[PDB]
């Protein structure tokens, strides 16, 4: 077989895979009573992408197309289009839950919506994504943009939304899907929820804070594998021996090793750990593979 | 036996730039008769090399981290912040970089946004301006000017980032112009070389982004000599180069179908047998794979 890897990148070499924000720190958690199911950051060790999951950094979060329409209401609201790169209308028929790099959250998400028409001619103003509302349909390939009262954009040019943050923290759950085709829908095509399945195990997470314009918040968007560990997988394409790798958070100059990990099949890292607490690395260590092992592994408790 | 230097499975629509957070529009090839050619990010060679200010963290690339430590005493709402690196310690300008990593490498008026968290998690973020060529821009001394509106405000001594967006406006905008890291009156230091065409009837062929623009008008046009994924592959990879030129060419893996052949220079950077400004349309399923190790006496076939 073709040894399965990991890449050579430390944990300020490394990038959340749900939204553009470098790695800050490790972190597990119980998540008592949630459902964790994310649909960005999500694939197989063979480099199958799954969910919303693609490969192009700048593109999480992000959601480009044409702006249709300026709402009537009080709000300051345009309708887009989303789009492919090329500029063909998104197809609902496509077997995913919703348009590649589309959040995977609800939130006020803060960023910019840009335009630049044939003639060159720009506009650009900030404003919010609003993924829980009931006109963020992504799937059905329409979102709604807001902006401020005295902001206009182009009908029909091309358009794109840069993600930066929170706008702030109402409605904001990481954790909470949105209603991809609106309101009394279903999601479809889903990548599975992920949990512990081992007793005294937890998830462990690659943790951001993003950006907040105001309020009180930690900000933590946590996702199941780093950006790169999605690119490296998908390249790569290493078959998985079993449905379980050991792998050692290593310093690469001394060899001293912090902890043990193992990693599933399907694209998520389980810890032997209690309780919710940021996990501190050696600045120049990384995850190295061990060995594939059986899903009833023991861990050495961290 | 060597291990064998090979090109990421990446189509143009899987790419990334690597002198600004963007995909990639198109391939351009341009004579850029007169200027010199020196971006600083998105600089590795083909044995995975580093150069200039390049590194590998996408949500990087244009970005700058750490404290303000000054309101300065005008009526233009300008911050003075101090470089750190991720762990808060500040940026040392011994370090044989041309400034800290990231660090823009082109004269404009960047659009973005500036945030803070507090240890007690009180945050604030504005959106503003970061200007490359302001006298006030020394990121290699370890600090630079932001931007923002009147009644914005900013605390001393918390932790900052700013998030680049796009271009401001259009003065001042040059994407081949480097700014002063040091300021006034200073050379810089520690620079990836400048690129050019070694062989008659070449030119470089760039992976090209059209940045976003908040008022003007402008292309907005982002060249850079290796997409961010290539400088991330030849990182990992580290494959040895038996030549001082790598023979790609533009290739439809479900067809076999090559569009294209071009040099992929040892210092990375990538010239064609072509000749005036224009972009270049490729199969969307189509990617560059390596094809052997020429030299630079290679007579390309022109495209």
């Amino acid at each position: 077989s073709k040894p399965f890897t990991l890449p050579i990148l430390t944990i300020g070499e490394l990038s959340n895979s749900r939204f553009p924000a470098p790695i800050d720190e490790l972190y597990t958690s119980p998540n008592e009573g949630l459902v964790v199911q994310p649909q960005n950051g999500r694939s197989t060790l063979d480099g199958e992408l799954l969910g919303t999951t693609q490969l192009v950094p700048s593109n999480i979060c992000s959601l480009r197309g044409r702006i249709n329409a300026h709402l009537p209401d009080n709000q300051h609201r345009w309708n887009m289009q989303v789009t492919n790169a090329n500029g063909t209308p998104f197809d609902p028929t496509e077997d995913v839950p919703a348009p590649l790099g589309t959040p995977d959250f609800l939130a006020n998400i803060y960023g910019v919506t840009s335009q630049r028409n044939p003639d060159n001619t720009c506009r650009a103003h900030d404003g919010i994504l609003a993924t829980w509302s009931p006109k963020f349909t992504p799937k059905l390939g329409s979102v709604v943009l807001g902006t401020w009262e005295d902001r206009d954009f182009d009908i029909n040019q091309p358009t794109r939304f840069t993600p930066v943050g929170l706008y702030d923290t109402d409605h904001f759950n990481q954790w909470a899907l949105p209603n991809y085709s609106g309101a009394l829908t279903l999601n479809m095509n889903l990548a599975p929820s992920v949990a512990p399945l081992f007793p005294g195990e937890q998830l462990l997470f690659f943790r951001s804070h993003i950006p907040l314009k105001g309020g009180t918040s930690n900000g933590a968007i946590d996702c199941l594998l780093p950006q790169e560990w999605v690119q490296h997988f998908y390249q790569e394409s290493a078959p998985s021996s079993t449905d379980v790798a050991l792998i050692r958070y290593t310093n690469p100059d001394t060899g001293r090793v912090l902890f043990e990990a193992k990693l599933h099949r399907q694209g998520f890292i389980t810890v032997a750990n209690s309780g919710s607490r940021p996990i501190v690395v050696p600045p120049n260590g990384y995850f190295r593979f061990d060995s594939w092992v059986n899903q009833f592994y023991s861990l050495a408790p961290m």
